[PDB]
């Protein structure tokens, strides 16, 4: 199966694989059952922003989400992402639905990885910021019902000719060219990521949320991970 | 056929085909008769650095070279690359030797492409920095002889174990991300590339040189493209 | 007096001046009787994004203009900065109001600097974004009426208390550190400024423009520059 | 007094006021006694690199430092910066010697600090990079003994015209702007610095260091800060 480090916004309570009753983000490592949850004040229909940050000197995976006007939740947890990731990586946002449904699209989506060396300073980077898709997106990998341009957004999962959207859907995009987040010689690894997202439902019960996420190369979405599973995961386990 | 724009570091005159009698840098836009040249002092066995920049609304193609401790080569061309590249391009570095040779060493790259919007300021952008290269440099397609690895190095065009340059080679590495140089709503779209190289020779005359190009995303090194060509066209035109 | 480089928003048309009977946008070279300039299509109470270019190879000041939903306007003129400015300049932005009026509201101003040498590529570099400023913004320097925090924006003139713009008002804000634009070892010199702003105006005839400008680093507002002088000229010559 | 925040590269072990009996890095909060220390393995005339992180949410001081073809050494501290720093801080360079000496040279500094707040992404930045120092750096204001300009880089503590250190000096550079690293809206605000440095001495035991530090935006070198206080602290409490 495939390796998957996420960090989950997670609109809808599942107890049984160890959700809190609330909507909640969630920094998950190789399992939907998050290894560190806080609680997310999830605004039906407003534009939010995550980000996302790590380095391999600290080894703390942290992510922040707000609203305009409100309070951010945060979570953090440590975790040696170089004892869990391979050397090379593809990064990507994933998003769910089920028989409860959400809008998840994307509005805007950065990230930078950098890894530094010990030769004189030497620094490597990556850099890609979309503020708007278009049709074409050609450096971007699109996975399952996932699409783009519709009014320049990237939609994780499908929303009906009219704007409604649709249960039993699951969606990925991720960056085309694959990331380096380990090399022999370097001496600190670092990315952030930052994507807004306008989650909107016409139910007082939206599902299932968005992740932005790290996998191996090849990574592809999970059989029967509409859902709970986020579109990153297999089973529950 | 491709579609070549590129930005060259001739160092062997080939007089017939319109080289200048001396080392010369050009712009090459769909012909390696370069639309305009300028002389270049080549220094065999020092590291120089090149410089290329482009925006949409100037429309003119400059790229600078120099070595530490001396006076810069610069050349300029007004070409609206909207008219002759596609919309998606890859971006790369090339490099050839003949019956005369040099290495074709690369030290470091880097690339910036932005497309700024008339969205709420709304920037889109590309960016990355090798300043080193590893065996397994999975974020570049080589093509040809092309290997990175040895001494962190990208070396264009065959090596010996030795260290001796090889004749009769070509290679190239592109960027593995396809690049977005126009988009309809874009109000100004620019790049900008750099370069460090090291070409050596045990001859006084070496060859070929060394190209920064955009091109179709599909671009692959034409058939006999050794030598003068430069790894970039198919013939003389 | 003070040496200006200037692109300006031009809302009201002083026709004795050179002004072209409508709003338009130019580039102003040490005089409020720009150089070149091209028909703006401002929008009274919409928010609009400006972005400013230039590097030393081509030698180029150019300017693009838009609002969303709507077509862009754009000027260049050929010019060698260095010929104009001094080594060491400061950035800002300019407005003014004279006895027609408007708001000059800053919502964003962003900056990139880079000197490159000779030396082992040898990148040397200034960037600042604001996307906020505070009540107390110590990295701005502030002249006449201009106040930062009010709506967490930069207003450039005097509003009053319930929102409407002041006539015979003029202020600017600079970027506290000297920003270096030559060098006698740059082989390429560059910047890119870019700034979103709204002006509103109760009046058919708004007045009178917003400025980004490079001057000497003591720059100081002119005596009397309160409206068609836009805060940066002492007079109309 | 000033508040300090440093990371030190400490030359020469003074055991009674903390040190370890070996040249090591180390955090100081408020006091040349580190909080946390490492081994350095320190090498005389060679060029090495540092490299320091910290973000808000993590609240963790942490800091790089290798030379090539060698192994880094690291350090890492909890501490809640908005808890000891001001809002607003200057960044800097500091270095010193005593009866025992060294060249306390920079070839290389760059700094960013980003703060985000909760409006739509809403990134606030600064960054600067110098690969060279003129005799006229405008941004930079030096302190003590601090020149910049010879061979193009900056010498913190004073050199014979033959190029020999002298013992008894203090120096330090600061950047000109003041740094904004706390905002009531920020959601996460963090900083990198690297620096790039050459520590020589004629003697078998060079001292006595040099420190990347953050301050009071008023900062100035303490009366009697040679030797082992760095540059930074009035007395060893
Ligand atoms: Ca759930
Ligand atoms: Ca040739
Ligand atoms: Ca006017
Ligand atoms: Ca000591
Ligand atoms: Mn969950
Ligand atoms: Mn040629
Ligand atoms: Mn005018
Ligand atoms: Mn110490």
């Amino acid at each position: 199966a495939d390796t998957i480090v996420a960090v989950e916004l997670d609109t809808y309570p599942n107890t049984d694989i160890g959700d809190p009753s609330y909507p909640h983000i969630g920094i998950d490592i190789k399992s939907v059952r998050s290894k560190k949850t806080a609680k997310w004040n999830m605004q039906n229909g407003k534009v939010g922003t995550a980000h996302i940050i790590y380095n391999s000197v600290d080894k703390r995976l942290s992510a922040v989400v707000s609203y305009p006007n409100a309070d951010s939740a945060t979570v953090s947890y440590d975790v040696d992402l170089d004892n869990v990731l391979p050397e090379w990586v593809r990064v990507g946002l994933s998003a769910s639905t089920g028989l409860y449904k959400e809008t998840n699209t994307i509005l805007s989506w950065s990230f930078t990885s950098k890894l530094k060396s010990n030769s004189t300073h030497e620094t490597n980077a990556l850099h890609f910021m979309f503020n708007q898709f278009s049709k074409d997106q050609k450096d971007l990998i699109l996975q399952g019902d996932a699409t783009t341009g519709t009014d320049g957004n990237l939609e994780l999962t499908r929303v009906s000719s009219n704007g409604s959207p649709q249960g039993s859907s699951v969606g990925r995009a991720l960056f085309y060219a694959p990331v380096h987040i380990w090399e022999s010689s370097a001496v600190v690894a670092s990315f952030e990521a930052t994507f807004t997202f306008l989650i909107k439902s016409p139910d007082s019960h939206p599902a299932d949320g968005i992740a932005f996420f790290i996998s191996n190369i090849d990574s592809s979405i999970p059989s029967g991970s509409t859902g709970r599973l986020l579109g990153l995961f297999p089973d529950a386990n």
